């Protein structure tokens, strides 16, 4: 066998034999979560049960999408690592088991913790996020679902991007654009306002208007825009960014929406200062550019990681592209017992994967020259 079976929330925990299960962390509608140390090298390790895959076509596309993706960033400072993958019992399995690097909780968990955070945390967090960010877009791939929930955090503060799950494409096109495939909806709270009013401009864009919305966050301990529906969300946008320009206003693709904004009081922007009259006026004018309502005005990743507010961190250097894109092909997969094959090939695959000029340089070179010059 090889393995040990452990019960967390009433169900089989099924691991790896070199490890014991510790304590329990969360549980969502999509897996459970539980802290577990190496026995022999005395390493912690966060093992994620991804449960209920085949009970429908949808939950077993998205744990495909985790899967795939969280080996495609693998290695990244400020995105969740991926250590190992299981399929306890391959016959007849209903859950794939990944491994990776344990955190301590999550920034939604600091922030209701109430413990006080400086203006130095802001600055970091945004960085550590934006940097992950940069390394996800440059494969061509939006994360669409950015929160503080969604970014895990050690002791240390260190700062992990996690969560793949409702990733989409992104491409030059038109054609391979509008082809990227969206099961799940993002959470309403973070999610950019162009997406609902119909822009079809969807752009990585998306995902800076997700961090302008943690930053928000953070700067007042709550979350920003709190919308209890779509039309509660947009009407808190509206009062906060104001009246959108004639421009923007004809470029909302939905007539029931863009006659209502149209009809709408006039709005005045509240200017960001005046909501956060103690905040470093850096970081709101950070924020100012990543909640630009219209898209096409709004801050980019790059600019952003070049921003005064961040200029301690930054160091181009410092903040890779992913050496490749990734490859959306397999969403066009529809069988269930197909998407049951590739996941147990990406499985495998992966557990053999992971089981397998300077000065030094110049004067190495240098030496073995003179060493056997003449004779």
């Amino acid at each position: 066998q090889g393995r040990k079976i452990f019960k967390v929330f009433n169900q089989d925990f099924i691991v790896d034999e070199r490890y014991t299960v510790t304590k329990e962390l969360g549980q969502g509608a999509y897996g459970i979560v539980c802290a577990a140390v190496n026995n022999q090298t005395s390493e912690g390790v966060a093992i994620k049960k991804v449960t209920n895959v085949f009970s429908k076509k949808i939950l077993a596309k998205r744990a495909l999408r985790e899967i795939k993706l969280l080996q495609h960033f693998r290695g990244h400072r400020n995105i969740t690592c991926l250590y190992d993958m299981d399929i306890p019992r391959p016959d007849n399995f209903n859950e794939t088991y990944l491994y990776e690097e344990l955190m301590e909780c999550d920034l939604a968990a600091i922030i209701r913790s109430g413990q006080p955070l400086t203006d130095a945390h802001f600055q970091s967090f945004i960085y550590q996020i934006l940097c992950g960010l940069k390394y996800i877009h440059s494969a061509n791939v939006l994360h669409r679902d950015l929160k503080p929930g969604n970014l895990l955090v050690n002791a240390d503060c260190e700062l992990k991007i996690c969560d793949f799950g409702l990733a989409r494409g992104f491409s030059v096109d038109p054609e391979e654009n509008a082809g990227y495939m969206t099961e799940y909806v993002a959470t309403r709270w973070y999610r950019a306002p162009e997406i609902m009013l119909s822009f079809q401009s969807y752009t990585k864009a998306i995902d800076v208007w997700s961090v302008g919305c943690i930053l928000a966050e953070l700067l007042g301990g709550r979350p920003f825009f709190k919308g209890r529906d779509y039309v509660d969300q947009l009407n808190q946008i509206l009062h906060i960014l104001g009246t959108p320009n004639e421009e923007t206003l004809s470029r909302i693709g939905s007539p029931r929406a863009q006659e209502y904004v149209r009809n709408l009081p006039f709005m005045a922007k509240k200017p960001f200062p005046t909501l956060f009259p103690n905040a470093n006026p850096d970081a709101l004018d950070l924020l100012d550019r990543m909640l630009a309502f219209d898209p096409s005005s709004r801050i980019s990743v790059e600019q952003a990681l070049e921003h005064p507010y961040l200029h301690i961190w930054h160091d181009a250097s410092d903040e890779p592209d992913c050496p490749t894109t990734f490859n959306f092909d397999f969403e066009v997969v529809e069988d269930v017992g197909e998407m049951r094959k590739m996941i147990l090939d990406e499985v495998y695959r992966f557990r053999q994967l992971v089981r397998t000029q300077e000065y030094v340089g110049q004067m190495n070179d240098l030496e073995a020259e003179l060493a056997g010059g003449l004779d």
